[PDB]
């Protein structure tokens, strides 16, 4: 079979030679039991860049060796690009969110040999889920290969905008040392007030990591967690957003995207907002009016704002959330360590080897079958 | 009395008219039980710079209104400098370890009315002690203040150099997106081994913060922890520091030559080292040696040498750095904390009342 196979480029700098560290510590499981990606076995090392496109998931040899064939690009965009030419003919299609080739209606249509829909990495966003339904198209992903990376990330950030970390270090960086600079908006995390929306995969690892900084927890979500958890770390339930919102020192969000969610930090709710409140997300960019948060982080009404979503995605150069005061940015990364890309790595190969053998897909991984 | 308190430059656009916030938590005490400061009242609103001139520690209106004389200056560097001139005749000096007035023996000797060397923070590191110690005069600090501040900076430092936050927040700056050449220097922190060099009120609060990380915590000390911390955290203990190095991913240094190029063997190759503990700990050059080299991943902290650090200190551009100013127990929360104690302090001084043991470094003549 054909596997297209979309990642992101190669470093400016050229492809890694050599990387800062031997292998990454083995981890069994994922919290709640969900073993890590088991493939029979794996063409790379733990810790060598897998997603752009000179890492190529470490896919090409088992391809290969198996007469198959692998085309890596990373020029997905619209109807000209090498993605959309050999997707005509593909059987597999593999990508990540960080560099999403999407399954259109109108490109479903043409992969007229489209029989593998793969995320490596989580969700189907990219993916028009009925039109691959339609086809018979398999739609799978690496089912929690990177929610604690992006946890991870929200903790840091949080930690980060509190504290006033980025411009502490610029102060350092810059040569200057001007500690009242630094400090004249720095605050200790310890016992704050920080809510979380939705407590998933994602929101229950940040609470998980937070209590040990004494914080009061508080949340929301669809539905509660078992009261067990919520004992044994102490967290205020809210049945809206705009309940927990006014108490909270920080809020992150880890809601999905839609129209209903779509703007829902604006000029308006930013009002249920303590002053000098500080938000992080991870989930999605335009879950928070673009324009309302540098307002709000130039008025002071929110005390920083940081995540690794934006929208547009990838975000234009002149993007307003990348120099706005008391932002703690990063381009769409956190789940692309390189940590979870070996993680996702191994998941993909571990579908693949399944798929190929006309072996069940993990329950875990099927989005659709 | 007169009061002699050094302190840190304002901001340099100027000491702040509104803050970021409009107070601050409250805690109920510290790990361990102490309490936190009890003076018969402040004059600030915690949240408030305290530790730069303009702040004065909120000291002014007590101090006077009691008849004393309160002198703040950040003029603090030689004989003709403010702080030696009116120390003379100074029964009183107060200082912050981020702004230090030291009191060496030269000078505790020119000191003729001095009765309290008070640290608006942690420690004595710039006092004599001897000295100190043979002029009778009390040196006490504020025990707590800031340990929590601290150990918070450590784990922000342990994870922005594990995930190499800090040079992909600068391609976002600068209209960058460059997804690969963020990631390919960044790992998650799970399951790697974290250790710390001492387990007291900021390499234990560290180690509590770390624990829900699911790293693999190693620790070091003079003395075990309790047992029952111990087992709740699944702490390795390590008898000698030797020991804990060369099975840690990333080391964090905390007190309470001598790493150098030698020691750093030891090491895992990309360990990451963080030291908010001392500037000289860590040898300057053997940590940007080892960044260069690869030897080390990552290396952070709040601590240099010499400290102010001079602009060109390569600790400031070295690769995978994630260094900040002298800072991280200056948050405007630690202030609040130590303004308060500090007045305690003076309260109890002034009246002839006995200040808490826990505050006390030198009393008498002798260590208290």
């Amino acid at each position: 079979a054909k596997v297209l196979c979309v990642l992101y480029d190669d470093p400016v700098d050229g492809y890694p030679k050599t990387y800062a560290r031997d292998d990454l510590p083995k981890i069994d499981h994922y919290p709640g039991g969900q073993t890590l990606p088991t493939p029979k076995a794996i063409d790379f090392t733990p810790g060598q860049l897998l997603g752009s496109v000179s890492g190529e998931l470490g896919l090409r040899k088992y391809l290969e060796s198996n007469g198959h064939t692998l085309v890596v690009t990373s020029d997905k965009d619209g109807p000209d690009s090498v993605f959309e030419r050999e997707l005509v003919d593909a059987d597999v299609v593999i990508s990540q969110p960080f560099w999403p080739a999407y399954l259109t209606p109108e490109r479903i249509a043409k992969a007229k040999n489209l029989k593998l829909a793969l995320t490596a990495g989580i969700g189907s966003d990219h993916v028009d889920l009925q039109s691959a339904i339609d086809r018979n198209v398999t739609v799978a992903e690496v089912t929690y290969c990177n929610s604690i990376s992006v946890a991870e990330h929200v903790v840091m950030m949080i930690l980060s905008l509190v504290r006033n970390y980025l411009p502490s270090h610029e102060w350092a960086r810059k040569g200057g040392w001007n500690i009242a600079d630094c400090v004249s908006h720095a605050y200790d995390l310890e016992a704050m007030h920080v809510g979380t929306v939705a407590a998933g995969r994602i929101g229950l690892a940040v609470l998980r990591r937070l209590a040990p900084f004494d914080v009061h927890l508080h949340y929301t979500d669809r539905h509660r967690l078992p009261e067990s958890v919520e004992k044994e770390l102490n967290l205020t339930w809210h049945a809206t957003r705009e309940d927990m919102y006014p108490v909270c020192d920080v809020v992150t969000l880890n809601c999905p995207l839609h129209p209903e969610t779509e703007h829902m930090i604006n000029d308006e709710t930013l009002k249920l907002f303590k002053r000098g409140a500080y938000i992080v997300n991870t989930a999605r960019g335009k879950l928070c009016d673009r324009d309302a948060v540098a307002r709000a982080l130039e008025s002071g009404r929110l005390a920083g704002y940081a995540g690794d979503v934006w929208f547009p995605q990838p975000a234009p150069k002149d993007h307003p959330w990348r120099t706005m005061p008391y932002n703690g940015m990063t381009p769409h990364i956190s789940g692309t360590t390189l940590t979870a890309q070996a993680r996702y790595a191994a998941g993909t190969r571990e579908i693949l080897e399944c798929f190929f053998e006309g072996r069940p897909i993990r329950d875990e991984y099927l989005i659709v079958q």
